[PDB]
DNA sequence: AGGTAGACTCGGAC
DNA sequence: GTCCGAGCTAC
């Protein structure tokens, strides 16, 4: 799930599993809980907790319990969902949450490639995986002055400062494709090298794709077909290891 | 110092 | 057998 996903099961899920009691923690995978680092420590922990609440940072979802924050990461492929414990599980359920009252939150991950990580509430901001996590992309946080302090300190590309997490929170490979394309500037560009007015320009385009989203590609996966613009086909390379996708008359 | 790159996690699709 | 996407170790 991208962020505006994110976003969507957070407030999709919220109403389907407040004011429920864990009852039990069922684990097939121990290794997608990260904390507590003992599986079994990680379930004992979280029974007889409510859940209270439910909010996101970038990616991450934030489960707030009564003692405890569950902090999860879907990853690609993780999904949750709220059923009858009467039920047979989906395929690839990893780990889930008896509540007393007979449902399950379920989770599934076809990848296995998620996180979990339980801590006391009031520490969860302070460790991994929120520990120096960067602003909200639509939060006054994420702002021109902030892009180009990071940009200009950092010998890295462009698109390498916008994957980084510490930069800004949640901003995947598609996003950040589709925002320099739409912000005229090549993924490869030293950071560094964007004037004043492209760091306006790419602010301005990474909140309004980010925020069109949390309400159709230009590039991301488009290589070989023409621009939507000019016509010009689509090119792919790697850049910051990634698949990286750009029209090379739009961007500069 | 810490910025930065690399290792590492996984399995469906070539 | 090799790729790839997000987010602790060691130069
Ligand atoms: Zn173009």
């Amino acid at each position: 799930p991208q962020l505006p996903e994110v976003e969507t099961i957070r407030r999709t899920l919220l109403p389907l599993i407040v004011g429920k009691t864990i009852e039990d923690v069922r684990i097939f995978w121990p290794n997608i809980i990260r904390h507590p680092r003992d599986s079994e420590a990680f379930a004992a922990r979280m029974i007889g907790q409510t859940v209270r609440g439910l909010e996101r940072r970038g990616k991450f979802l934030k489960f707030l319990l009564d003692r405890d924050a569950l902090i999860s990461h879907l990853r690609a492929e993780g999904r949750y969902a709220v059923a009858s414990a009467l039920e047979p599980l989906e395929p690839h359920t990893h780990v889930v949450f008896c509540f007393t009252d007979g449902s399950e939150l379920r989770y599934r991950d076809v990848r296995k490639f998620g996180t979990m990580h339980v801590y006391a509430k009031e520490e969860a901001d302070r460790r991994p995986p929120l520990a120096e996590l960067g602003p909200e992309p639509l939060s006054p946080a994420f702002s021109p002055a902030v892009l180009a302090e990071r940009a200009v300190k950092t010998k890295r590309s462009v698109k390498a400062l916008l994957l980084d997490c510490t930069v800004v929170a949640g901003f995947g490979n598609i996003y950040v494709d589709e925002s320099l394309f739409r912000a005229g500037i090549l993924p490869g560009r030293p950071a560094a090298s964007l004037s004043s007015k492209e760091i306006e320009r790419l602010h301005e385009e990474m909140v309004a794709t980010i925020g069109e989203a949390v309400m159709h590609l230009y590039v991301y996966g488009r290589q070989g077909n023409p621009c939507k613009r000019c016509g010009t086909p689509i090119e792919k390379t790697v850049v910051a290891g990634r698949g990286t996708h750009y029209c090379p008359r739009c961007q500069r």
